[PDB]
């Protein structure tokens, strides 16, 4: 179901509609030109930003789901139709960790990164950082395994030293971490994303709850419970087999139309939680943006947001000339980063009542942007067509044309023009409002 090149392609009418719980699926050529290296161009630098792989529910969500399944099984006097499996379903999911499928996603992502950037990778040991979350670190280790596997299979490789994760950035409300938000006090107290999600759920869940209650006589569901049951489709799928080759029985409880609503609910939560819908959302991505500018320009970091001055000032933890960089992070931080970079500046504020597709939102959705095992590639290339280095952004294989600069038909801008266009991030944006 899941391949190195294309990601997850089984049951696409369901599995691509789980938002941030969708396994990565390649968006090569989707509302986009090809992501292929253009003729007479050579990559000179690549930065990868990768999410962790598919996982179990967090400890708190796992507790909630188990509580619900138990209550259903205790209250239902019958389990009718498609809900029949809940009579004997046994809740066995863990908490927080990668599933085997999620580990393999990341091995696959490392293989794909080697293959895509083979010309550089043959001689380069990438510089790698990970946010201080066990599933993120584990994802980094699996990416490295895949990278090394592909490199060993390539007779043309000259430097096969394994890259280490050189920096693990602590996750703490008082540690400045560009790969995991937490220090912007006002933002961390924001309820907007949760309120938008709740309001939208109140629109679509009632009909679903009625149908489920009809097929589970004795059971009373809330809106929240409907969403929990829908969440279980993805979580159970990515857990129950090592290759996620069997759709969970939870999945067929809901229609394709309902999956499109669920997918949009997830898009709303990320947009209004972490993206441009949140007044301090894109500010959470400024620190990484300034780190990326430092790498692109081989220059010291200039930032006063979520960088740590000790970490960025030491070559051992922030080398300025490493040619390949790979950073491991989380959905929410990656959404903020993509918005801070201006990559979704063609997306209008999402309707809170009407479902708009990624097609109609200029390529923005949770499933297109931060699926499980999400990856972004930020390239510099030197092309014979242009004296100046050109930058290109690929998000889950889709070329995401740059904003703020004079963008060409291939989605690229000249390096200095791109950096100039990131004036908001370079100034620190509205970070002062944090406090
Ligand atoms: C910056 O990193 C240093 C070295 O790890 C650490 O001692 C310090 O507390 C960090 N400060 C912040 C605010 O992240
Ligand atoms: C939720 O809906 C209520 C009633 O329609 C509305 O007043 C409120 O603004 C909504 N919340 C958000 C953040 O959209
Ligand atoms: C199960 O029944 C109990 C006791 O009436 C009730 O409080 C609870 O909400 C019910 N839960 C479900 C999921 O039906
Ligand atoms: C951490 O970030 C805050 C601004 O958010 C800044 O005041 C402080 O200097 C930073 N500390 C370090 C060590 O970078
Ligand atoms: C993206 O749009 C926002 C809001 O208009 C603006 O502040 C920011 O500078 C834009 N980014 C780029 C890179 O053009
Ligand atoms: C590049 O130079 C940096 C100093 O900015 C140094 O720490 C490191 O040896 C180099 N980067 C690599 C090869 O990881």
């Amino acid at each position: 179901c899941d391949t190195v090149d294309l990601g997850y392609q089984c049951s696409p009418a369901t599995s691509h509609l789980w938002g941030q719980y969708s396994p990565f699926f390649s968006l090569e050529d989707e509302l986009s030109v090809s992501s292929k290296l253009p003729k007479d161009c050579r990559i000179t630098l690549v930065q990868v930003l990768s999410r962790h792989g598919a996982r179990y529910p967090t400890s708190s969500k796992s507790k909630k789901y188990k509580k619900l399944v138990t209550a259903i099984q205790a209250n239902a006097t019958d389990f009718k139709g498609k809900f029949a499996f809940l009579k004997t379903y046994n809740y066995t999911l863990g908490a927080d960790d990668l599933t085997p499928f999620g580990e393999q996603q990341l091995v696959n992502s490392g293989i794909k990164f080697y293959q895509r950037y083979k010309a550089l990778a043959r001689s380069v040991v990438p510089f790698i950082r990970a946010s201080g979350s066990d599933r993120v670190i584990a994802s980094g280790e699996k990416f490295i395994e895949g990278f090394q596997q592909a490199k060993l299979a390539d007779p043309g490789a000259t430097n096969r030293a394994a890259p280490a994760i050189s920096v693990i950035i602590p996750e703490s409300e008082t540690f400045n971490n560009t790969l995991d938000h937490g220090v912007c006090t006002k933002f961390e107290a924001s309820q907007l994303g949760d309120e938008v999600a709740a309001n939208f759920t109140a629109l679509f869940a009632p009909d679903i709850r009625a149908r489920a209650e009809k097929h589970l006589p004795g059971v009373t569901l809330t809106d929240e419970d409907v969403v929990s049951l829908m969440d279980m489709c993805s979580f159970d799928t990515v857990a129950r087999t090592s290759d996620a080759s069997q759709l969970s029985p939870f999945c067929q409880l809901f229609t394709h139309n309902e999956w499109k609503k669920y997918n949009y609910l997830q898009s709303l939560g990320k947009y209004y939680g972490y993206g441009a819908g949140n007044p301090l959302g894109p500010a959470q991505g400024i620190g990484f943006t300034n780190e990326l500018i430092a790498r692109l320009t081989r220059s010291p970091v200039q930032d006063h947001t979520s960088t740590n001055s000790t970490l960025v000032s030491n070559p051992a933890t922030f080398p300025l000339n490493a040619t390949m960089y790979v950073d491991f992070s989380h959905d929410n931080s990656m959404v903020s980063i993509f918005f801070a970079l201006g990559l979704y500046n063609g997306t209008e504020p999402l309707s809170r009542t009407s479902v708009e597709s990624a097609k109609e939102l200029d390529g923005y959705s949770a499933s297109w942007v931060v699926p499980f095992g999400a990856r972004a590639y930020f390239e510099t290339m030197q092309c014979k067509s242009e004296k100046e280095p050109l930058v290109r952004a690929l998000i889950n294989d889709r070329v995401v044309p740059l904003h703020g600069c004079d963008v060409d038909k291939l989605g690229r801008c000249k390096l200095n023009d791109f950096v100039k266009g990131l004036s908001w991030a370079r100034s620190g944006g509205n970070w002062g409002e944090c406090f």
